């Protein structure tokens, strides 16, 4: 049990539909072998060899055009040839999410895109579609605040995400999602520009 390798996903963790994604999995420690894996129903693990280009030891595990069922919790391992080399400790889990699959919500103005400092800017997500849950990206350089929506409230389906006290601004994206399929997200809502004057 050497030491969990890397497993970083670029150019994104959050992959679009039908497209490219290279799950790189390196370790400072030499690793003749690498193995990827995922907790999604319809799983697999790849036995790829490992390229040592530069004094590290990578493995560029390429996924195909992101089709639905490839989305899920990836996590590689590493080791040394021939008979079962037992693999090292599991790396830090990756959540590969396939987007572009459903309608783009609407990053709601209300309150409002241009607030004054220290006020309460609380974003939200409207959609006629039944997105059991929602998601919110970037806050100066952020990631995700994936939360559950409100019921069939006279048309829409919202998920008010409050940021209340505001000290900066930035762009945001809302991603519609269904319950029974957590990595299978929708399309991106037009990016919203919060800022502070």
């Amino acid at each position: 049990a050497h030491r969990k390798p890397s497993l970083l996903a670029h150019p994104g963790r959050l992959v679009k539909s039908e497209e490219t994604v290279i799950l790189q999995c390196w370790s400072d420690v030499r690793f003749e072998h690498f193995l990827l894996h995922r907790e999604g129903k319809f799983k697999d693990t790849l036995h790829l060899i490992g390229e040592h280009h530069d004094g590290v030891s990578k493995a560029n595990f390429s996924i195909g055009p992101m089709m639905q069922d490839l989305a899920g919790t990836y996590r590689c391992y590493g080791s040394v040839t021939h008979s079962p080399y037992q693999l090292s400790a599991p790396s830090d889990p990756l959540d590969i999410v396939i987007t572009g699959l459903y309608e783009k919500p609407s990053l709601s103005a209300q309150p409002g895109p241009t607030v004054l400092a220290g006020e309460s800017v609380t974003l939200s997500c409207s959609s006629r579609s039944s997105y059991d849950m929602y998601h919110l990206s970037r806050e100066g350089e952020a990631h995700e605040c994936r939360f559950s929506a409100g019921p069939k409230v006279n048309g829409t389906f919202q998920a008010d995400f409050p940021l209340g006290p505001a000290t900066h601004g930035g762009t945001y994206r809302c991603f519609g999602s269904f319950r029974d399929s957590p990595y299978e997200w929708s399309n991106s809502s037009d990016p919203l520009l919060v800022s502070v004057i």
